[PDB]
Formats: structure tokens, C-alpha cells, sequence
């Protein structure tokens, strides 16, 4: 309960004295999450938890110090609540439409999914955070951002964005939109100024719902994607036309 979860921050070391953290973890995260923390902890792939980076209904995000190719890496460990409405996502997606989803395994099932998109956008060259491993409901992957605070999304740069190049930044999404349907043969399905982030380029991020393209339903998600980018970019002066758009990604 509160001492099983008190046992396990003492453990991570994540302290009072770190502001709101520790009473953050003791309310996102239940002890099953913890002692998996622990475990990759004991493993050696984390060195120590930090701040958190974000709470939500389905996964919280936090800061960690790491190893990974024998080398510390800042990461970001993406966790999603061991406790709906994802299924078509889910079953329908070839890889996992003949296999057991269990309901005491689907969120392990999903955390696989989204690590197995990240290695295969990675892979064929979209910008996505690094993923370095997984275990359970944990996903640990390249820190996006420096210092330990992340990098904004597009939502969070807002009308910064006419203050950067909005057009050239447009573009970066499209290519990799279109290395992400082209080389990964992947459809993001929820691609939005909420989940792409800029550095010096763009990244996407959650992928968990990304889906191959024989997914039935993955040309329509695809179009989806590009309408809500194109909308959005619309609000910073960025003009551009769907059909063209959609043809460059789809090689037509
Ligand atoms: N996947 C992932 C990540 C999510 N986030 C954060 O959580 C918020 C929720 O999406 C987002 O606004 C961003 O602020 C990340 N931050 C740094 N590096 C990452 N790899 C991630």
C-alpha cells in the first residue's frame, strides 16, 4: 500500500527534498510499477529517477538518469496506468490481431507496441526519441530536451512558432510523415501539435497507437494525420494544399 510505495522511492531515491516528485510518484505509480522501476534500477539501467515530466488518463512520463550502450543517457521512462477505448488500434494491427490480449496483459501488450513502433520509425529514419528498452508497463527512451526539461511540443511553442521557421518546421513533419509511411510503413494515427516536439528538428512522439499499413483502416488515418497538421499549421501562416501534401507522403 503507502508503505510498500514509500519503501520503493526511499529505494529510488527519489526524496521529499526534490519538491512535489516524491508525492507525485506515491500517487501515479502502484507498487507493481514500482518494483519494476526497481528492478530495471537493480539491472542497471537506471541510475536515478527525477522530476515528472507529465501525468495523464492512460500513461504519466518522468525524468531519468540511465545506462545504455554502456553509456548514461538522460532518459525519458513513459509509464502507462496499469488501469478502453484504444481496441481498434489494437486488434486489426497485424502483428498483434491473432494473439491473446488478455485483460491483465493488455497495457504490457501496448507498452510493447509502442516500443516495437519506435524501433521500427527509428529504424527507417523518422525522428522519433531513441527507445532503449522496456519491461512490463515501462518504457525507457532518448530524453527529448536538455538539462532535464523537455523540449516543447508545437502546442507549447504556439506563436513562437512565428518566431522560428514555421514553414521549414511544416516541412520536417512532412518528410517524416512521409519516411514514417514510406520506409516504416507505419501510420502514426493520432499525429497532432500535442505529441510533436522541436529541438533543432521535430520528433514524434507516442506512437503506441501507431498502426502498419495493412491495418484497414490506415490510409484513413494517415489522411486524419495530414488534415490535422495542415490545419494546425494553418494558424502560423503556413500555406499548404491536403492533396498534394497527402500524394508527397504516399509516393504519388
Ligand atoms: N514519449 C515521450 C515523451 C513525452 N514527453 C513529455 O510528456 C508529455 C506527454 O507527451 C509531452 O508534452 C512531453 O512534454 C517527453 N519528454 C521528453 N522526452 C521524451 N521522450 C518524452
Amino acid at each position: 500500500d503507502l508503505k510498500k510505495i514509500e519503501s520503493y522511492l526511499d529505494k529510488l531515491r527519489i526524496k521529499e527534498k526534490d519538491g512535489e516528485e516524491r508525492k507525485i510518484y506515491a500517487e501515479v505509480l502502484d507498487g507493481r510499477t514500482l518494483k519494476t522501476l526497481y528492478k530495471l534500477s537493480a539491472k542497471g539501467y537506471i541510475t536515478a529517477m527525477g522530476g515528472v515530466i507529465s501525468t495523464g488518463k492512460e500513461a504519466n512520463v518522468f525524468y531519468a538518469d540511465g545506462v545504455f550502450d554502456g553509456k548514461p543517457v538522460a532518459m525519458a521512462v513513459k509509464i502507462y496506468r496499469i488501469e478502453d477505448k484504444m481496441d481498434e488500434y489494437l486488434y486489426g494491427d497485424e502483428r498483434f490481431d491473432m494473439r491473446r490480449i488478455s485483460p491483465k496483459e493488455k497495457v504490457f501488450i501496448w507498452t510493447e507496441k509502442e516500443f516495437r513502433n519506435l524501433e521500427r520509425a527509428k529504424e527507417a529514419g523518422v525522428s522519433v526519441p531513441q527507445p532503449y528498452t522496456y519491461m512490463k508497463n515501462v518504457l525507457l527512451m532518448e530524453f527529448i530536451g536538455e538539462d532535464e526539461l523537455p523540449a516543447p511540443t508545437l502546442v507549447e511553442l504556439g506563436r513562437e512558432l512565428k518566431e522560428l521557421d514555421v514553414e521549414g518546421i511544416f516541412n520536417d513533419v512532412v518528410e517524416n510523415v512521409k519516411r514514417l509511411y514510406q520506409e516504416a510503413e507505419l501510420v502514426h494515427a493520432d499525429l497532432s501539435e500535442y505529441n510533436i516536439m522541436y529541438i533543432d528538428k521535430v520528433y514524434f512522439i507516442d506512437m503506441g497507437q501507431a498502426v502498419t499499413l495493412r491495418h484497414p483502416m490506415a490510409e484513413s488515418y494517415l489522411e486524419r494525420d495530414v488534415r490535422n497538421i495542415i490545419r494546425f499549421f494553418s494558424k502560423y501562416g503556413v500555406k499548404a494544399d491536403f492533396e498534394e501534401m497527402l500524394k508527397e507522403v504516399k509516393g504519388e
